[PDB]
């Protein structure tokens, strides 16, 4: 039904993401990413969330940030696909 494992991973991924983002005051950029990460937590399986975490923990900060954003956007699209059906019924 619900697992806190995804929340733990989200807390790790989000925290790591901010620390390895750019340490800039541009929070708006991270806001969209955070909104998408929130969506990941809401419907994405933790297995996928873990995969993204591994990538950003397997790459440098810039690579991990770019890779994480690219992966998060792809996941967001997948969430949107689920949302579309969810909205349908």
């Amino acid at each position: 039904g619900s697992k806190k494992a995804i929340k733990k991973e989200r807390q790790k991924l989000r925290n790591s993401c901010k620390t390895w983002n750019h340490f800039s005051d541009n929070e708006a950029e991270r806001v969209k990413m955070m909104e998408e990460v929130e969506k990941l937590c809401d419907r994405l399986e933790l297995a996928s969330l873990q995969c993204l975490n591994e990538t950003l923990t397997s790459c440098t900060k810039e690579v991990g940030k770019a890779a994480l954003e690219k992966q998060i956007e792809e996941i967001n699209e997948q969430i949107r696909k689920e949302k579309e059906e969810a909205e349908a019924r």
